[PDB]
């Protein structure tokens, strides 16, 4: 790998806002919400999902069925929504997820997410996360 | 057409977390990093380069724009500027980190470094009008 040459000398939806944004939600009952406060909520999942290392998707996914109670036949559907709002382009696979997922179901993963997201490292690479030891 | 997978089917009813990385990056944005040891500038690179993920693709040439004016760099300066954001952004295996590691002298490093540091945090992670668009009736 050749580098480029070094450089020659001569409301603002920040890491933190959004952090804090999913903080308030995760501790609401959005049971209730109407429909166009529920369709952000799916975009902040979204965002958040691609705040997660690729490789970190497995641990997301499984955390979200010991909290939800899910069995280990869910894991591939669980894991494929993260894996697919990972890799989305212009909210294609998000807005397929609004269209034929029930309401109930889309509330159900937001919750779930939102209440774990937070509490997860968003780094699996034991070479980043010993990397990165040193500095915290 | 795109077909979203069944929806779960219910039967019954320090870690490196995104505020460990905002509150170490705060906090290192606060040090001089001039006369740090080198294993301590190697651990910097890894933050820039993770954090640098956490930008959207899009968000990459405002991010590189205001580096250049935090640093008084020329125009002619934005280029390779924005190639080392999108290349750690596209980095797989720390590849492209190591390479400018490697081929990078330490006060180009100290420099990109402190300036990615110093403007990280005051921008927003996402570009996409769509998603600022959506996101406002949360926050």
């Amino acid at each position: 790998t050749v580098a480029p040459p070094a450089p020659v000398y001569r409301p603002k939806i920040t890491l933190l806002t959004l952090i804090k944004t999913a903080e308030h939600w995760a501790r609401q009952d959005i049971r209730t919400i109407e429909d166009s406060k529920l369709r952000a909520l799916l975009t902040l999942c979204a965002v958040m999902t691609r705040k997660f290392s690729k490789s970190q998707l497995s641990l997301l996914c499984e955390t979200h069925l010991r909290r939800e109670g899910l069995g280990q036949d869910q894991a591939e559907p669980v894991l494929e929504v993260y894996q697919r709002l990972h890799s989305d382009k212009g909210g294609s696979f998000e807005a397929a997820l609004w269209q034929q997922w029930d309401r109930q179901s889309l509330i159900m993963f937001i919750t779930a997410f939102l209440n774990i997201a937070l509490q997860l490292p968003c780094e699996s690479s034991a070479v980043v996360v010993s990397g990165l030891r040193t500095l915290v």
